[PDB]
């Protein structure tokens, strides 16, 4: 599924990511935009043999099983290919594992280069919610 930039404020907003660990709900909608385009099902291979699943780019390494990646952890205790389903629960409740982990949001590579420090309130402008 490509959801719009207001409809997936809107479905993470219910899943209670607004303000969640102190990250207001903008921080996951600029996350979500250039991690994944907004689309479900993208996929992305990396060099150490892992990949990152879905709409928030959840990697393989340490937090699904994909069944194809050493040495993998599988902290959200989860299956990968849940992740690349049209709803977004299951990567909303891996991504709150994530984020209280330690580092916060820094986990995500694009929100950290692209999102942080800009007035990232303005990707949910216009939206109802
Ligand atoms: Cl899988």
């Amino acid at each position: 599924k490509v959801f719009g930039r207001c409809e997936l404020a809107a479905a993470m907003k219910r899943h209670g990511l607004d303000n969640y660990r102190g990250y207001s709900l903008g921080n996951w909608v600029c996350a979500a935009k250039f991690e994944s385009n907004f689309n479900t099902q993208a996929t992305n291979r990396n060099t150490d043999g892992s990949t990152d699943y879905g709409i928030l780019q959840i990697n393989s390494r340490w937090w699904c099983n994909d069944g194809r990646t050493p040495g993998s952890r599988n902290l959200c205790n989860i299956p990968c290919s849940a992740l690349l389903s049209s709803d977004i629960t299951a990567s909303v409740n891996c991504a709150k594992k994530i984020v209280s982990d330690g580092n916060g949001m820094n986990a995500w590579v694009a929100w950290r280069n692209r999102c942080k420090g800009t007035d990232v309130q303005a990707w949910i402008r216009g939206c109802r919610l």
